[PDB]
């Protein structure tokens, strides 16, 4: 394991950066050439792959975003394009590929492992959604939470100001963990997710209930994987009269310093993946499972919704005792 | 369990109101009447002690502080002292009383169940230190870690700018893991927190060898359980001479709108131990214990740092590369 690679792929998030300068770092520790692989599969297509220094990763920890960059390359689904990415890494000596990302993300170090007998491929999780298995909490998750709390603690201001109702539109994907964490963290009195039956009569009649109790207005989550904001306020609207407005957080949950627990973890998974390479494993993603770092095979990964949370929040839910 | 008490203790964390709101309104929902305790057991003791409706913990969980305030009571170490407070308690018919805070806190609540029949007592983790058993993190660990990370980013800046090194003084009681954490997160060069053994020689030496080699300045971040940064800029200063300044960051430490992490580990623990005393359990604290909800007794608490961790923060350091 003389030689590794290092690319992001899929969605970028917070701490990815992080992720890259511990594989970097731990590489280089145990004296391994690193390589950095830009825009993600593309870059292997292109050959867009350059040698890392310690120097290449200074200045990089606190931020947001993927310096090594991220581009879609769906023609990664084609073996014969798999097999020029397969030589541009083989070229160079290349014996061990940590991928940063998400699901497409592994499928793809999947096929390297099987396709190149001389590469060894370990994939971490990054993304905001914390829609990947292998582990409970993905790289971003925590720093796309906090900043929907900023945000939310905010609109509650103007809110509680001029007694008006938001909904506001979440980022996840098709998981509803960050309107979870963030509409219990804010006091959300409705959260919308796609894990649980939606009933906006229902929902209304919770809000209808609450202003007959002189509970003026209040805050909808609604997570996008379930339905859009706007979809929600049009439906709501088939039942009750309020005054209130649409919030769309979009792509600035994306973005921003990783948070503490989003470094640490970055950093943790990236130095586990360099580990992994040198003990000779492959076609596994990393993570963090009951507090405790793990890596699990991808064909596990492919073949976590805490309803008890959902419950909780719903009982701290001035308009759940209205 | 009709009627149940809550009190904060000990020094005040981010999170604290998080997870009054919660014992609040998880008890209201259960048809249980709450009672707010202030000042601490002083509030026992003076019989500050009144009922609280849905409505006083509105406009809490993002709060920092405690609004129940913390006032220190040594004199809960006397048996007659204890007799009063129990009786406070006793005159209205609470059954039930959740003490939010440290070990300290957690003692008087072992005290109040051993010496009252008739009151069950639960104890909630909640202090920036990290520093009590029977949970991986307490309330407010995760706030304080992303305070010291913003002060650090700040710093480092500065740093940047005139080639300065700094010694950082952090919070943490006894306990390193505040400088652990935040050290790795700011890619701090070297760490000196009180579970390993210091030997500023050494550290020294690498500071000396990291100059040789380019890197000009750094940050050192001090637990304050080990020493003070004052302290080991004057025990550097016998093996070497660079420009150097110390910053205490101090109580700032203590405050701000509590993390996302922060609001959901207060609201799930409140919530629990208020389940707890309908269930008919007594003198436990609660806690997360890989990623699950735990309670333990006070006698098992009272009867965790992650060397792991801390290795590869230096790893991860230039200068043990250099
Ligand atoms: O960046 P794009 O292509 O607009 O995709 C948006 C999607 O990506 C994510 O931001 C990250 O996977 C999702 O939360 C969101 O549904
Ligand atoms: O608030 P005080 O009495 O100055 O005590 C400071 C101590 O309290 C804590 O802030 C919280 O326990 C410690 O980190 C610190 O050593």
């Amino acid at each position: 394991m003389k030689k590794i690679a290092v690319l992001t792929s899929g969605g970028d998030s917070p701490g990815m950066n992080a992720a890259v300068r511990a594989v970097v770092r731990t590489a280089i520790y145990n004296e391994i050439e690193v390589y950095g692989v830009y825009h993600g599969y593309q870059g292997l297509l292109n050959d867009d792959i350059h040698k890392l220094e310690l120097g290449s990763v200074g200045d990089t920890i606190q931020r947001g975003g993927t310096f090594l960059y991220s581009a879609r390359c769906p023609e990664f689904k084609e073996q014969e394009v798999r097999k020029v990415a397969i030589e541009n890494l083989r070229k160079r000596g290349i014996e061990g590929l940590v991928v940063i990302g998400g699901d497409g993300s592994y499928r793809g170090a999947q096929r390297i492992s099987e396709e190149c007998k001389e590469i060894q491929t370990i994939g971490i999780p990054g993304t905001i959604d914390n829609d990947i298995n292998g582990t409970d909490f993905t790289i971003g998750f925590d720093t796309a939470l906090n900043t929907i709390i900023g945000l939310v603690d905010k609109i509650r201001d103007t809110a509680s100001s001029h007694a008006r109702t938001f909904i506001i539109e979440a980022m996840g994907r098709d998981c509803g963990d960050l309107a979870l964490w963030a509409g219990l963290s804010v006091g959300a009195e409705t959260i919308v997710v796609p894990e649980v039956k939606t009933d906006i009569k229902e929902i209304a009649d919770k809000i209808e209930q609450g202003i007959k109790r002189g509970k003026k207005h209040s805050i909808v989550l609604v997570a996008e994987g379930c339905m859009t904001a706007q979809d929600c306020q049009k439906e709501l609207s088939q039942y009750i009269n309020v005054d209130n407005r649409v919030s769309v957080l979009g792509h600035v949950q994306r973005g921003g310093s990783p948070t503490g627990a989003d470094r640490v973890l970055a950093s943790r998974l990236g130095g586990y993946a360099v580990d992994l390479l040198m003990q000779g494993e492959t076609a596994k993603g990393v993570g963090i499972k009951n507090n405790k770092i793990v890596a699990t095979s991808f064909d596990e990964i492919f073949d976590k919704f805490d309803y008890s949370l959902y419950e909780l929040a719903n009982k701290l839910s001035i308009l759940e005792h209205h």
